């Protein structure tokens, strides 16, 4: 017993660039999702589409607290990760891996960054043995360049996604900025 899916392959890394030199400490702070790609399936619920945001937030012993929140449901959701330096600077494993439940794999890839306008950062993993990847595009303000914006279709693209599976979140007032 279980289920079957049908899943868009993760590429090879030998697509997917990494981000010469990356400077932790550039990195650090508040970013906007700007634009989301990945091979899970689009979801109708039309209140996904409003933008997130997270904080990068660098610690002593250099691994990040990463916090997301969302506007979802009326409430302000939020879910912190702690992201591990990989194996080369700019890549990071999932700390505390045995507390998500079937999440076995996970990693993160700085593709491009300028630290203070805009990222690309790739994420792979395996939950209940099925590999999912996604791209974001990750902004300093919640409005990206457009060429920015085609930069990230055209890398999107590359990986093999078709459009469908590519959004540009609607910017939003609550729980991301805050109050007043
Ligand atoms: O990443 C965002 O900014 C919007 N995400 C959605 C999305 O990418 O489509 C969620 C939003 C989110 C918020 C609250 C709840 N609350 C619950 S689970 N309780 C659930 C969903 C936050 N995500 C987790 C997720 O997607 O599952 C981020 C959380 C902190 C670590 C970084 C992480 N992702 C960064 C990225 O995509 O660039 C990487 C990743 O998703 O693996
Ligand atoms: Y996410």
């Amino acid at each position: 017993q279980d289920s079957t899916s049908d899943l868009i392959p993760a590429p090879p890394l030998s697509k997917v660039p990494l981000q010469q030199n990356f400077q932790d400490n550039q990195f650090h702070g508040k970013w906007y999702q700007v634009g989301r790609a990945g091979n899970a399936a689009p979801r109708e619920d039309k209140d996904l589409l409003k933008m997130t945001a997270q904080t990068y937030e660098l610690k002593e012993d250099k691994s990040y607290n990463v916090t997301a929140v969302r506007f979802r449901k009326k409430m302000c959701e939020y879910l912190t990760m702690t992201f591990v330096p990989g194996s080369q600077p700019g890549e990071f494993t999932l700390g505390n891996i045995k507390s998500y439940p079937g999440l076995t794999s996970y990693l993160v890839r700085v593709v491009s960054t300028n630290y203070n306008q805009h990222a690309m950062v790739f994420f792979k993993k395996v939950q209940q043995n099925r590999e999912y990847f996604s791209i974001s595009l990750l902004g300093r303000t919640k409005e990206l360049a457009s060429e920015l914006k085609e930069n990230f279709i055209r890398f999107s693209k590359s990986l093999g996604l078709p459009e469908n599976h590519i959004v540009f979140p609607v910017p939003i007032d609550q729980c991301i900025d805050g109050s007043a």
